[PDB]
């Protein structure tokens, strides 16, 4: 049963999601619904959101419609996904120098599910930085 990922449309809405959301990892996908690679990611985000309801809330954000945040996260490539937890911007080690955001899509649906667990636990255990259990794509 497909699920329609919510959408934040303005700076304000994104602020609210960051404050509102609690105890779960806020997943903010900055991109464009139309974009191909974004389409690939959203599918993965769609087919896993349900199974992740317990520890993650996912939203899609248009990079054109919310430039301040796009700028604030220093986003240049799309899709770019940022993770938050109870208001805290979470850092993930993946591999590259930018621990601030995951750039691109995931090889599989399991990757993302895995990454989310690492974040959830690390975050639940009071950490602010965690290591990626996977690889990009």
């Amino acid at each position: 049963m497909s699920f329609l990922l919510p959408k934040l449309t303005s700076k304000k809405e994104v602020d609210q999601a960051i404050k509102s959301t609690a105890e779960k990892v806020l997943v903010l996908r900055f991109g464009r619904d139309e974009d191909p690679v974004c389409l690939q990611l959203d599918d993965i985000l769609s087919k896993t959101s349900s199974d992740l309801s317990k520890m993650a809330a996912i939203y899609l954000v248009d990079v054109d419609q919310t430039a301040v945040y796009t700028q604030y996260f220093d986003i240049s490539y799309i899709p770019s996904t940022v993770f938050f937890f109870n208001g805290q911007h979470m850092k993930v080690d993946y591999g590259s120098p930018d621990h601030t955001k995951f750039v691109g899509s995931f090889k599989t649906k399991q990757d993302f599910i895995d990454l989310i667990e690492v974040i959830y636990r690390g975050a639940m255990r009071g950490k602010l930085i965690v290591q990626s259990p996977i690889d990009p794509k």
